[PDB]
């Protein structure tokens, strides 16, 4: 175990970190890195692979197609490219791409993936939400996933162990590249946002990988605050402070 | 990219078709003909080959001895030939005859063709089909090669780039030859037959050559339909029918 408290600022939350080279994991609060909860807009990471290797989309300008629906997020009221559908979380972009896969492709990939509970059994998500077809199985709905599987899922896409082509993984590094404000952190993650009705507790997620020099680390952020104001940007910027503080780049460090 | 989807009537696949002549290739269905897929009984042109050189027979009327089982297959229940084989999918025969083959030499064999993943750890195939025995690693397995692999593989045997013997080469050349009915062209093929249980989709392919006037094409059709009456025959029909209209003239 390791204390990483210092950097959740009272947020109730846990991290895990896995490092390729040595296999060994830096794990804060074991209890709740091992609990499976909806993956919430992280699975996006996993649907973009499903969308590629099924041809739904095939590069980082591919356009789903926009039908005029007006919504709270202006950068969703256009014909978003794959790009910006994931750094904006664009559930009508996702929901119109896993819609045209058929469901034992997507069973198949969650079973081989290892990907939590791999329950696709509510399609269309919690629809007794009332927001309509802003929902799916992957968001507060029969899907769910531990920080710990993400992690794992993670280590095997990008450490070539799946059948995911390579160019269509190179995707999925550029769409997650993250900007830090210091070149010398590469940084690759996606936000997940959600509330867990039955808990009354969030489900604010930031799962990604670092690249430090030669080595590579797979980490999972999560909180579980009863908070509605912790979302998944608040938890990115713990992992961020979690790497600059623990994962920080030895040469060019800051002066 | 040409057009062969007349010939397909409508049955989902590809087909390649490879000239040594200009190292041109005439493709169908550019995404299909490079996706790796279980060769089924196309790996018995490889295979054929491997017993050769091993010595695990040695003509076209080579006997692999017969058990008395009775197969579904009433083709396959009797000592039958090579050739008999070959033209009849046996299965029994091509598996006892790789069980005499060390997997080390198989494994060089395919890697140096450079065929498809050459992927032979699942060697006794997928029992949770309920077929016993009759499984191997080529039948829907570990083992899965791309239609244009296919190609690339039949024009390095036949053009004399491998180790194996020209001996051995002639001898699949004999057994590969079909009728089609015109003494202008030469077509060489094997057929293949699979369903791919995970996917929900048959692997038909017919694999092989033509030689008409002068010109060598190594080919490769491949059916991935949903329906299962699309066998390997099948596809052999559909070859036989793109033969006609655009490699004959």
């Amino acid at each position: 175990m390791v204390d990483y408290s210092d950097c959740f600022e009272g947020i109730s939350g846990g991290a895990i970190f896995y490092n390729t080279k040595n296999k060994e994991y830096n794990i804060y609060n074991k209890e709740l890195i091992e609990t499976r909860r909806s993956p919430c807009s992280t699975f996006k990471i996993v649907s973009t692979l499903i969308g590629l290797e099924k041809g739904v989309i095939n590069s980082k300008e591919s356009v789903m197609g926009y039908d005029g629906t007006e919504y709270p997020n202006k950068n969703w009221n256009k014909n978003l490219s794959l790009e910006e559908a994931f750094k904006e979380s664009c559930v009508w972009y996702y929901k119109k791409l896993i819609d045209k896969v058929d469901a034992k492709s997507v069973q198949n990939i969650l079973d081989d993936l290892k990907y939590g509970n791999c329950d696709i059994s509510e399609w269309e998500g919690d629809l007794k939400n009332g927001k309509g077809h802003l929902n799916g199985f992957w968001l507060e709905s029969s899907l769910q996933i531990s920080p710990k599987e993400q992690v794992q899922t993670m280590a095997k896409i990008f450490e070539g162990d799946t059948n995911f082509k390579k160019e269509h993984i190179n995707i999925l590094r550029d769409i997650m590249k993250i900007d830090v404000n210091d070149k010398n952190i590469n940084v690759y993650g996606k936000t997940g946002t959600g509330f867990d009705e039955k808990n009354k507790r969030v489900d604010a997620w930031f799962v990604g990988m670092l690249e430090r020099e030669g080595d590579t680390y797979y980490f999972a952020i999560k909180s579980d605050d009863s908070n509605k104001e912790i979302t998944g940007p608040k938890v990115k910027e713990i992992a961020i402070n979690i790497i600059k503080k623990y994962y920080s780049v030895r040469e060019g460090a800051a002066l």
